[PDB]
């Protein structure tokens, strides 16, 4: 029958822009953001959604971090994993929240993509947020 490839969007370039904007927003605080994502990593789906989810998670990380934020990523045939770590307060054993309070938007959108957001401890000392997006198969049937 009819099989179509789906639109893939390279991740690094998308995060690059978000990072530049946040760097300016939190420059007085002096936030240092680094990203190590291979050019191969991509996202399948509405580009605006990925940008909206990551914009929220990165902004949150800048607020809770002390001065460092690190971004990384990994993919699996059907999932895209984005990791955002900070050196802020730990997580629910100061301490802060895996802050689902202001990650309501990120959680909503990720839910759409059959994914989820998980909080764990980072080596930097703060939270390590994993944003998982599902429905990442590169092809699908329909016109």
């Amino acid at each position: 029958s009819v099989l179509l490839s789906r639109e893939l969007h390279p991740v690094a370039p998308l995060l690059d822009n978000l990072i530049s904007a946040l760097n300016k927003v939190y420059q007085r605080k002096g936030v240092n953001i680094s990203m190590d994502i291979s050019p191969e990593i991509s996202f399948v789906g509405e580009q605006n959604d990925f940008v909206e989810v990551m914009g929220n998670v990165l902004d949150n990380a800048c607020k809770y971090c002390l001065e460092f934020v690190e971004i990384s990523a990994r993919q699996t045939d059907d999932h895209l994993h984005i990791f955002v770590e900070d050196d802020g307060p730990g997580i629910p054993h100061t301490l802060r929240p895996g802050q689902g309070v202001g990650l309501a938007v990120a959680r909503e959108i990720t839910e759409q993509y059959a994914g989820q957001i998980i909080a764990s401890d980072s080596l930097l000392g703060g939270a390590r947020m994993e944003v998982v997006f599902g429905r990442q198969h590169p092809t699908q049937k329909e016109e």
